[PDB]
C-alpha cells in the first residue's frame, strides 16, 4: 500500500515541495481549512508556513503541482482539532461546496487561497461542531465531478465506530479513501502489549463501510498525540501482517509531517506498508 501524510500545521516541517520529493508519501492532506459555515468567511490555517492574506499562501500551488506530476494526490482537509467550522443547514452545505469548487477545485475565483493549482479532492477531518449536513456536503462536492474532472473524497474519522460526525457521510459510499485515526481513543488504539483493541476495531471498519480503500491512521511520534503511539517494530511484526490481509487495505496514514521527520517513522516502515 501507500502512506498518506498531513502537512501544514508546523512551519518547520518543510515546504510542500520538499515533502513530496521525499518519495515516501502517496497522498498529502493540507491541514486545515478550519473556519467555515454559518456565514463565516472561510479561512485556511497553515501555521507558520504562510499568511493567507494578500495571496501570501498562493506560493503553495508550486508544491501542489510538483506533487501531482509525481503521481501524488493532494487534498484540502476540512476541520481539525481547532476551529469554529460547522454547517448550519443544507443550504450552508451547498454554499460551502460551491465555495470549495471555485477556490480550491475546478471552479473560478479571483482570490484562490492556495493559488491557481487544482486540488485532487477534499478531506473530511470533522471532529466537533454539528453532526448534520456533512453527507450533503459530500453529495454536492461529488456532483461537481460530472463536469469532467473527478473530485476525490477522503475522510479521517476517529476509530470509535460508528463515527458521530462522519458516520452518515461515510454511509453514502461516496468516499474514495478513509484513514481511520487509531489514536486519542483508548477503546480502539494500541496499548502496551495489547493489539486486540486496534485489530478488533480495524475489522469493524473494513467490513462496515463502502469505501475505496481504508488506511491505518497513526501518530508519527509519541509527542504527535495524547496517546495511541505504536513503535515501528510492533506495527511491522504484529499489526501489518494482520490488516494487510484485508482486500480494502490501502496503507497507513500519519500525523504529521513535522513529527515524522523528528521520529523517522515513515523511513522505518515504508517498505512494509
Ligand atoms: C486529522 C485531524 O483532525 N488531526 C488531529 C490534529 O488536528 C491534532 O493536532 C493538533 O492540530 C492543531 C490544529 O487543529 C494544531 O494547532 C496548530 O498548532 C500550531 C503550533 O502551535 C499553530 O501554529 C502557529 O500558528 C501561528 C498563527 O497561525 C503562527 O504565527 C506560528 O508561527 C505557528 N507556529 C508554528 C511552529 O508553525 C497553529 O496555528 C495551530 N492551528 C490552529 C488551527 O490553531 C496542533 O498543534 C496539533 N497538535 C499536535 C500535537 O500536532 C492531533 C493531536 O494529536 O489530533 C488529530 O486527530
Amino acid at each position: 500500500g501507500g502512506i498518506a501524510i498531513y502537512w501544514g500545521q508546523n512551519g518547520n516541517e518543510g515546504t510542500l515541495t520538499q515533502t513530496c520529493s521525499t518519495r515516501k508519501y502517496s497522498y498529502v492532506n493540507i491541514a486545515f481549512l478550519n473556519k467555515f459555515g454559518n456565514g463565516q468567511t472561510p479561512q485556511i490555517n497553515l501555521a507558520g508556513h504562510c499568511n493567507p492574506a494578500a495571496g501570501g499562501c498562493t506560493i503553495v500551488s508550486n508544491g501542489i503541482r510538483s506533487c501531482q506530476i509525481q503521481g501524488i494526490k493532494v487534498m484540502l482537509s476540512l476541520g481539525g482539532g481547532i476551529g469554529s467550522y460547522t454547517l448550519a443547514s443544507q443550504a450552508d452545505a451547498k454554499n460551502v461546496a460551491d465555495y470549495l469548487w471555485n477556490n480550491f477545485l475546478g471552479g473560478k475565483s479571483s482570490s484562490r487561497p492556495l493559488g491557481d493549482a487544482v486540488l485532487d479532492g477534499i478531506d473530511f477531518a470533522i471532529e466537533h461542531g454539528s453532526t448534520l449536513y456533512w453527507d450533503d456536503l459530500a453529495r454536492y462536492l461529488s456532483a461537481y465531478s460530472k463536469q469532467g474532472k473527478k473530485v476525490y473524497l477522503t475522510a479521517a474519522p476517529q476509530c470509535p465506530f460508528p463515527d458521530r460526525y462522519l458516520g452518515t457521510a461515510l454511509n453514502t459510499g461516496l468516499f474514495d479513501y478513509v484513514w481511520v485515526q487509531f489514536f486519542n481513543n483508548p477503546p480502539c488504539q494500541y496499548s502496551s502489549g495489547n493489539i486486540n483493541n486496534i485489530i478488533n476495531s480495524w475489522n469493524r471498519w473494513t467490513t462496515s463501510i463502502n469505501a475505496g480503500k481504508i488506511f491505518l491512521g497513526l501518530p508519527a511520534a509519541p509527542e504527535a498525540a495524547g496517546s495511541g503511539y505504536v513503535p515501528p517494530d510492533v506495527l511491522i511484526s504484529r499489526i501489518l501482517p494482520e490488516i494487510k490481509k484485508s482486500p480494502k487495505y490501502g496503507g497507513v496514514m500519519l500525523w504529521s509531517k513535522f513529527y515524522d521527520d523528528k521520529n523517522g517513522y515513515s523511513s522505518s516502515i515504508l517498505d512494509s506498508v
